[PDB]
């Protein structure tokens, strides 16, 4: 169960890395090159991480439960790249882009603290990390989306789709966590491993696909 | 004593974060947005750090003394943001800005090594970190200030005030350290906790105030 | 043996830091300032690292062998600066520069995992890190060199020399590793310490010299 989905994550993220790799090598202009290059490293960072977890690295029993703490070094490096996708397609302001990366790092560090601390101390840091996530939710739903649509007037549904898909996918991460043994213990590690694996595929490979087709939409409108 | 000042640091840095938060949301132009956004994350990074120390996280007895090593992850992330304040208002050269951030990181890493090593080994790394600090002192007192005044001819006292306040506040940090149990043991942890707390408020909330009024001075001169 | 070469590395990297330090202070224009500043921090990062290893810090027996794991925090911070040298002289595209730094960090993290893991698990992460290095080899031998020569038409041998010297020097690092106790145990720690020390001098002090004379060549061609 756990080992199966770890290897599935390796192969899918590897397969993803090859796809974005060749797109970067055969890139149209520089904007396509940047977009293929970002998504490539998002998947390669994920592919090596799942390689480490599949080989039993980065997992240690904490509070009496096998915990893959190394997932947080994946996300700390890959999730800012995923947000750069949004700000790159959107041509976002420097202070608003910095706020998204800063808020993301805050959410992940405090999430790590919640992950490695026992109950009920972890519940405090869970609320701190969710509050940081709800801040990103506002930043993407209001100032980021509004600024991006004004800069891309005849392609507004694209940025509405971008924000929504990112929001619905990322919202499941704190739901899996609080339902995992980290919270109410509704399911065990095997189900937790499959959830994160398929989420990661959706939010990296899947969202990588959505960003490429978004650049196409913004460019076919010119 | 120690717990009181830890919570005071939480509340003040939280109160600071709200102030810079609303200024960023209601920002004048982009330069005010960047300045409010920087100082917001400086305080939010500090607010979560004091939240962790107040909850007993990030403190471990080393060399026979309770040591808040996690203070160094605060400073490593927040102090470069404080220096960006100076370089942003100053419109500093890229190589001089990089030198300030590079020298700052050097000072903090070697300071961490001095913090977590026993005497007299720590004294070596203290001298290494102070030497890096004296390098920043030169960079801010001579090339940074000179370049900034030339770019802002009718607002030279502002940059003189900026450099001086930053220098006098940051100079107290190595003084508290060497007087703390890390050095001559002139005072205990409770006094050490109050010093760093009020220093952090001065150098983050206080210096955040000074940077906003500096941008106002530079802009009212146009 | 080990202690002698550690102190030699301290003094040489210190002597290097002074040379690039004064060149930065007396810099011609900003491009010379950036180049002197980069190489200065490359050597200063190396000088403090060798200071820590010479003082016995950052070395711990793993898998039954004294391992200087702290070498990897040197390289993780200094090697991207060395690659910036190449991209700065070359005026490289943003996506190609990001790919070089991303691939470099990948190689070093997975190399660290190979360093701190036992055999034969380490052999997997060695192959993963070498594959990342061979990717950088392609990036520097084909797209980086081609793009740089087009931007500098009458100075093509300079970029051929830059890429070659970087490639031949960096290729020896995985050779020393696999021949060290980390691999076939062909030599002991003393010889391993001398190799890395003289490699670091070549790839930081030596390559710093080559980059300055390269900027001179590119500029005397104008
Ligand atoms: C590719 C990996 C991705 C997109 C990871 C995203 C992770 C999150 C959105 C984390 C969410 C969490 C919270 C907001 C609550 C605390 C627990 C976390 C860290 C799972
Ligand atoms: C908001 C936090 C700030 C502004 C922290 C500043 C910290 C320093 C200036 C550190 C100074 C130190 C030395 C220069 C000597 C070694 C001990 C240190 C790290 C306290
Ligand atoms: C100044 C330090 C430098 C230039 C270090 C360079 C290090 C490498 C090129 C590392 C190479 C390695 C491999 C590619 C295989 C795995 C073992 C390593 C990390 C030594
Ligand atoms: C993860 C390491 C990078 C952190 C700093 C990112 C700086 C981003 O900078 C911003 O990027 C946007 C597109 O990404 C552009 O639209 C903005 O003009 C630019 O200012
Ligand atoms: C902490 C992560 C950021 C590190 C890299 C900072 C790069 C700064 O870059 C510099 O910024 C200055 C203002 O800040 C500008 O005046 C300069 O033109 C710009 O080159
Ligand atoms: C190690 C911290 C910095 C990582 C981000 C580096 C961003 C580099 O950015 C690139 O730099 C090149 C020269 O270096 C320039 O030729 C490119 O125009 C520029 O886009």
């Amino acid at each position: 169960m756990t080992q199966a989905w770890l290897w599935i994550g390796v192969i899918s993220m590897a397969l993803g890395s090859v796809f974005f790799g060749f797109g970067a090598h055969n890139a149209k202009n520089e904007r396509w090159q940047i977009l293929y290059t970002l998504n490539f490293f998002i998947c390669l960072i994920a592919a090596g991480l799942y390689l480490a977890m599949a080989l039993g690295l980065g997992v240690n029993v904490i509070n009496g439960r096998p915990t893959y703490w190394v997932r947080f070094v994946d996300w700390f490096c890959s999730t800012p790249l995923l947000l750069l996708d949004l700000t790159f397609l959107g041509r976002t302001s420097l202070p608003l882009t910095g706020s998204l990366l800063g808020a993301n790092a805050y959410m992940l560090v405090t999430g790590f603290v919640a992950t490695v601390t026992p109950k009920p101390m972890s519940y405090i840091w869970y609320i701190v990390s969710c509050a940081a996530y709800l801040a990103i939710v506002y930043l993407l739903a209001q100032p980021y989306r509004i600024a991006a649509e004004r800069k891309h007037p005849r392609s507004k549904q694209a940025f509405r789709t971008l924000v929504t898909v990112h929001l619905v996918l990322w919202t499941l991460y704190p739901i899996v966590w609080i339902l995992s043994p980290e919270g109410f213990s509704t399911f065990t590690q095997g189900s937790e491993t499959m959830f994160y694996t398929l989420l990661d595929i959706a939010s990296k490979v899947g969202f990588g696909f959505l960003s490429l087709n978004t650049l196409h939409t913004l460019e076919q409108a010119t």
